[PDB]
């Protein structure tokens, strides 16, 4: 029993954890095999600022071992160093681009030296809400798959807002930003509707059933009414995804989605689903079901 | 800017995660120089779970009795010996992997860390108090036993907890790694109820200065209070006293925000009073009590 906000181990992306100094700019860099990368804005047209650094302008830092750096080439707003070294600690991993709604782990960290753990989603506005100080860009984002690491997120910048923006580990900006100094907003947020129902199943395995009802309704009436609410439109894909916890509990997707849709327009009235009285959105049905089972890293 | 609940990097304690198997009991051992810890309910059978001697149990047991298994790797148990309701299993090898690390027993109010895992393999990583009551509010499932819970500061581990049970409430129940449990409770199969619990008011406060040092002012007032006023109505929403050891903690984010203790205690007792009014502190409809003073400062 219970439900938490629950990070992968970080430990196989600890390993990968270095510091990078360009100038006066220190930020983490991710050291896979004999390449490091880490955001582009550590040289700060990044072409012509790129051109006039030498690799010897690079100093990177894994743990007191200084690494030296043979190469430097730019993909999108990730730069990648080329060092000597390959780095023996490095996992099994993949470079995968996640879609809003899905989470990640992040492993936060200054001067290459991870200080923090946290789970998150990303938002449909493509910011992440996360928690991060002067010093924490290219602290990365990553899920596991049985021993395979997939990076999907590196942390560029903070928006006026206090939320994150970043990019996947190919230097694709999630959302609608820019690498640079100049006025950006984040999209109006919505809120990922398929993790509230994920969260409203892992509820009900906890024991937590007082939001449900007799009611069912169609997918089209709820969608109306989640536009209304600021909730992500729920698409028949998330209603099959949400089906081996539905025939877990016993409740059908449609049926939930009325408990839902109740909860919208009546509010919690003073009551509390898993020690929270607002409606959680960063649970992926895929998250319920890994807690709500133990599945082991 | 931003705050999240943010546990440790695990990496250090996954290094150190083992099965250990006695019998038909399958549960989590910590791998530490050449001994590995673990509940010493792994020896325990059906009709040994409500009423065990473990002193009787223990001196029946052989040392390939217990299996060990570190990775793909099966440990040689070369000795055994109980110290409170952990049992230390010593082992013909010396963890590589182990950490600088220091053995402590936390207070109600902290914070930790906890690595869950089944089968002496990390499944996940989540941050969670000791409650007033001595219990801990995780997520656990069977087979988690010997999960730990931890602290890392300055390079270093500080294992504060070993889980042990879990409670008729959901809640659970485990020693710190000297094992002796955290409150009025036995690992025994006994009727066991957790005290009513509270809310931990200094991580409240410390909660209300993080909001104020991210912007959030909404719940502030022109109020102040006395200590004693503070608890008469703290004690009445089921709040943890709040006593001078506690406002002394505070000290250094009232410094920072500019906004004393007791300030920030009226603050406290009217948001108690009128509750938050469709509005959130940090994301949150309810009022946090999982961030100590020593966690809000490290955050910001
Ligand atoms: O509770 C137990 N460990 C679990 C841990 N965390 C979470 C759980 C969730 C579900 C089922 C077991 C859970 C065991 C087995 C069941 O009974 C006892 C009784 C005892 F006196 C002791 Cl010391 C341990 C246990």
């Amino acid at each position: 029993s219970g439900f938490r906000k629950m990070a992968f181990p970080s430990g196989k992306v600890e390993g990968c954890m270095v510091q990078v100094t360009c100038g006066t700019t220190t930020l983490n860099g991710l050291w896979l095999d004999d390449v490091v990368y880490c955001p582009r804005h550590v040289i700060c047209n990044y072409e012509d600022l790129l051109i006039r650094k030498s690799n010897h302008n690079f100093l990177v830092q894994a743990g007191n071992v200084q690494l030296r750096v043979i190469g430097h080439s730019m993909q999108n707003c990730v730069l990648k160093l080329k060092v000597d070294t390959a780095n023996p600690k490095t996992p099994k991993y993949k470079f995968v681009r996640i879609q809003p709604g899905q989470t990640f782990s992040v492993l936060a960290c200054y001067n290459g030296s991870p200080s923090g753990v946290y789970q998150c989603a990303m938002r449909p506005n493509f910011t992440i809400k996360g928690s991060f100080l002067n010093g924490s860009c290219g602290s990365v984002g990553f899920n596991i798959d049985y021993d395979c690491v997939s990076f999907c997120y590196m942390h560029h910048m903070e928006l006026p807002t206090g939320v994150h923006a970043g990019t996947d580990l190919e230097g694709n900006f999630y959302g609608p930003f820019v690498d640079r100094q100049t006025a950006q907003a984040a999209g109006t947020d919505t809120t990922i509707t398929v993790n509230v129902l994920a969260w409203l199943y892992a509820a009900v395995i906890n024991g937590d059933r007082w939001f449900l009802n007799r009611f069912t309704t169609t997918l089209n009436d709820f969608n109306l009414v989640a536009m209304k609410y600021n909730y992500e439109p729920l698409t028949q894909d998330h209603v099959d995804i949400l089906g081996p916890l539905s025939a877990q509990t016993g409740i059908a997707v449609l049926d939930m989605c009325a408990s839902l849709k109740e909860l919208l327009q009546n509010g919690m009235n003073g009551r509390t689903i898993l020690g929270s009285a607002l409606l959680e959105d960063e649970f992926t049905p895929f998250d319920v079901v890994r807690q709500c089972s133990g599945v082991t890293f």
